[PDB]
């Protein structure tokens, strides 16, 4: 019925107002790629756009997006009615006027700098009481026609004359400010976006529904992260973007009140949400006014987190009050409020990855101008420990550097500067250089959950490991099928042991990558230094950590270390075991079988290793990687020598034969003498860019054996008689 | 356009007021080594000195000391107009005032410890209204002409006589103390009060300008140190040399 309503829904295009449909949608509608079409909305209000061809978006929705989204009325998730426009369509005087709330400061000829560069090439249709968005200058404002010929009746086109009157419009309060955050102002967190979206808007925006059926709506979500993560960021545009009224409570702002009036401020802030329609509470740094009671001094706190309890508990679903917290302490939060009915949902906004931070380093930079040689890819990769402020932090900081420069073209002595030479001061590349330069990322100690980037072409060799791994893991989270109609449940953990530098732990990481799960590495001296002030929670936390990134792999890597805390089994008579290693043990006991982690452990002294790490039922798939042979030694040499200038006379094979004893870390250090003396060559000569048979050669001559031959046989003997190890 | 003007920053030069240029300028101003130049600046004020020929200063700037710095009215970062004199001069009579808020515990004869040795063998130049500094006697007093021939026609010379009034004429508050801290006052902190005048001076110079563009400001710059190392000194330093309100806690 009616086959012309569409579901609105965020797009993904960065551009301005473009909608996408689908595949059959273009077909079904008899439109083309470049074709006008007719947004109709609530309140009597149209929108004229032009579709794009999309196929891998959905089945059926269209892509709307936020510059005309507030031209319909129209928030997240709402139906249009949609039509086509075979009317052809020319603009002969269009009287545009900014908004004076986002033009200040702002002076000289506007169009040749923000008009000008934006209609041309372009072909737009432009509606009667249009609000599109123009970036340019390192800032964004806003335009509005006002007058034109009659609706809509006008693409942009060369032939359309432009005149400026002066005199911006003040903004109504019908429509809403597109300075605010929204949606597209988030970077790097989609998946917790969609989670939070699915929790909360259904409910908002359709409360009598909520009311009808009867069911528990999710009203205890807690947002927890690194601090400059966003959690704010993200609560105030799912504010934004439904039309829910939004009550902001400030944990230090609540507790610097007098003793009996914060509660007064709490009540009152409750009472204003359950009163004004469907509504959010957003308490901000929760921590601050709810630590533990256990921990805590004067019994005003005390009161404070008692009444923040019979608040959440005096909320019912006929109230359509939904409370959010953000908290970047979450294991400091009063372990009361996280119990059900007052905190049950917990959304984990964590360090954003290369992508994620790529595109927050897009959201920030969007508004500024960057020069040709700018690689925002670059600079993502070279940022590992940067969250969301960090990045803002650097962005900023690179628009300081480029107007640093710029003190002299642009006139101090005049008050207000004029655009015509603010969009001429670009933002280099080295501008960016040097703000990553002198930049201190907040969330470097923090453990990364990621994809690994290294690969099976990244190691050499170890064929045979590598089908086993990939049975091992692909398998039991690709095609469960088969095991639950073979009847086996597959092992949770493998063990790697053998000589060091052979490759465990890029064993590890390349099945990481191939199944693209994530990947978290726990180091045995990071244990042995995390336990060292006995929080016995922290190694939990780490294995929860893992179960909501599932599929994941947790490695633990240098077990070696782990285990000669003690001396080893046998030592002095004692043994290793101690601090870790049964609280790793009970986690790996305790944990869900059909949860997707997977649990792998290296080490090369497999003389030491406690037995009850071998029980079957925590690791029991015991895999042994030896010294690389003659033709591993040639793959690793190769991968090694990818990102070299490697000379064609260089002959790999004969470093393979004659290098016998030698591990893959051997091989790769051979590898980098030879490198080095190449760059010595150059550096000399310099006072040719290609590494040459005699440097390695000269390499050959001080390579050195890092595996004895009394280890490899000794080695030899723990890959043969390892599962016995348990029970003398 | 107007290749007159210059941009204002402290000097290297531990002496009275001696201007620095960069190698490309006294060639590009024609002004020689031992050259009497102008000084032009805001409110309808000037300053005559005498340039020194620097090479490793900067591309484009000129240095300028804190002596007359408050002479001009211009702060660090300032815009000032430059112009070469090649006006013979020489002073027949200067009369010159103290200020009565330095001098005090201080008497006898003044000028055979403070003014003697320190005009000859210097020949400085000395405009209308000049308040230039003197060290000597453990102590540091500013010092003031407020009458002598017309402005500047001034130099420092062997054939100028000088006499005493014994009453220094009171401070105004068109002028800002010399006694107060300076980024002069501030030793082995350079690359610390480099980092904190670009993070606090643009903006704070500029704030029409960082209104206009929409860019985060850092607004939370927080100075930590072992005790004693001139935090305190480094911030009211930054307040002085800035038209900044300043409200301590
Ligand atoms: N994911 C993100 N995408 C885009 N901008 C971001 C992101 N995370 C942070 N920012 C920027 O960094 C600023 C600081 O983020 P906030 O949300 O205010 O910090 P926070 O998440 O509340 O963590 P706190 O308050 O320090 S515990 C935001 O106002 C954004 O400008
Ligand atoms: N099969 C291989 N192919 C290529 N490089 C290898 C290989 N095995 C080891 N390497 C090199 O050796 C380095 C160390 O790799 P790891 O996986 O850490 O070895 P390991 O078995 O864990 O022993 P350690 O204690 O970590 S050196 C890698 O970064 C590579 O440079
Ligand atoms: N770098 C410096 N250059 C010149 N004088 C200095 C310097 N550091 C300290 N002083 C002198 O020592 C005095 C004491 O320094 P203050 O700045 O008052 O101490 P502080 O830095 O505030 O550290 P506190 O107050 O003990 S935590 C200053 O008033 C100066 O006279
Ligand atoms: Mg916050
Ligand atoms: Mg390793
Ligand atoms: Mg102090």
């Amino acid at each position: 019925n009616r086959p012309n309503r569409l579901i609105v829904d965020e797009a993904i295009n960065e551009d301005n107002s473009v909608v996408s449909l689908s595949q059959p949608k273009m077909d079904e509608l008899q439109l083309f790629r470049g074709d006008t079409v007719l947004l109709k909305g609530k309140k009597r209000r149209e929108a004229v756009c032009i579709v794009l061809s999309d196929d891998t978006c959905s089945d059926e929705k269209i892509r709307m997006n936020r510059v005309v989204r507030n031209n319909l009325r129209v928030r997240l998730g709402d139906v249009i009615s949609i039509q086509p426009c075979p009317d052809v369509k020319y603009g002969k005087r269009i009287h545009v006027l900014p908004i004076d709330d986002t033009v200040e400061g702002i002076t000289g000829n506007l169009f040749e700098v923000y008009l000008k560069p934006y209609f041309l090439e372009a072909y737009r249709p432009i509606r009667k009481g249009d609000i599109f968005l123009v970036r340019g200058g390192m800032r964004a404002v806003e335009f509005k026609v006002v007058e034109t010929d009659p609706s809509p009746y006008c693409i942009v086109a060369p032939d359309t004359v432009i005149h400026c009157e002066g005199e911006p419009i003040k903004r109504e309060d019908e429509e809403e400010s597109l300075n605010e955050v929204g949606y597209d102002d988030i970077g790097g967190c989609r998946k917790q976006l969609a989670q939070i979206k699915e929790m909360v808007e259904l409910p908002l925006r359709h409360p009598a529904l909520f009311k009808a059926i009867g069911v528990k709506p999710p009203r205890g979500i807690l947002l927890y992260g690194p601090p400059g993560t966003g959690k704010t960021l993200i609560a105030r545009a799912v504010a934004n973007e439904t039309g829910a009224f939004f009550f902001l409570i400030n944990g230090p702002e609540i507790m610097s009140k007098l003793a009996g009036e914060s509660e007064s401020n709490l009540r009152k802030a409750f009472e204003e949400a359950e009163k004004n329609a469907p509504a959010i509470i957003f308490i901000d740094e929760l921590d601050a006014i709810a630590p533990k009671r256990e921990k805590t001094h004067g019994e005003v706190e005390r009161r404070i987190v008692s009444q923040l309890l019979t608040l959440m508990d005096g909320l019912k679903q006929r109230a359509h009050v939904i409370v959010m917290a953000a908290t970047n302490r979450p294991n400091s939060i009063d372990p009361a409020l996280r119990r059900f009915g007052r905190f049950d949902r917990e959304v984990d906004i964590g360090i954003p990855d290369a992508t994620g931070r790529l595109e927050i380093l897009q959201i920030h930079t969007k508004n500024m101008k960057l020069a040709d040689d700018v690689d925002l890819e670059q600079v993502a990769n070279e940022t590992h420990g940067h969250v969301g402020a960090d990045l803002a932090a650097l962005c900023s900081e690179a628009a300081l550097q480029a107007i640093r420069k710029k003190m002299d073209l642009i006139d101090l002595e005049d008050e207000t500067i004029d655009a015509e030479v603010m969009n001429s001061l670009a933002v280099t590349m080295d501008d960016f250089r040097w703000a990553l330069s002198q930049s201190n990322p907040s969330a470097l100690r923090e453990t990364v959950v990621d994809v690994p980037q290294v690969t099976w072409e990244d190691i050499g060799g170890l064929e045979d490991v590598k089908r086993e791994l990939q049975e091992l893991v692909q398998y039991p989270v690709e095609h469960p099928d088969k095991f639950l109609k073979f009847g086996m449940t597959p092992s949770k953990g493998v063990l790697f042991y053998g000589p060091p530098g052979c490759g465990k732990t890029l064993l590890a990481k390349a099945i990481a990558n191939e199944c693209q799960a994530n990947f978290i590495s726990i180091k045995g001296p990071e244990l042995l230094t995390m336990w060292f002030g006995e929080s016995e929670a922290n190694v939990r936390e780490i294995f929860d950590k893992a179960r909501q990134a599932a599929p994941c792999v947790l490695f633990f890597d240098e077990l070696d270390s782990i285990a000669k805390a003690r001396g080893g089994n046998i030592g002095d008579g004692g043994g290793a075991a101690d601090r870790v290693i049964n609280q790793i043990l009970t986690e790996m006991d305790g944990m869900s079988t059909k949860k997707n982690v997977f649990i792998i452990g290296a080490t090369n002294r497999p003389d030491i290793i406690d037995p009850a790490i071998l029980r079957p039922g925590r690791l029991d798939q015991l895999i042994y990687i030896p010294l690389p042979d003659e033709k591993s030694r040639v793959a690793i040499l190769k991968a090694n020598l990818r990102k070299s200038p490697v000379a064609k006379d260089v002959d790999l094979e004969f470093l393979a034969k004659m290098t016998n004893g030698f591990s893959g870390a051997d091989l790769t250090e051979i590898c980098q003498r030879a490198c080095k003396l190449a760059i010595r060559e150059s550096i000399e000569s310099e006072i040719v860019p290609e590494i040459r048979r005699d440097h390695f050669e000269e390499a050959m001559r001080f390579a050195r054996r890092s595996v004895s031959d009394n280890d490899i046989r000794k080695y030899e003997m723990f890959a043969q008689t390892l599962q016995q190890s348990r029970g003398f």
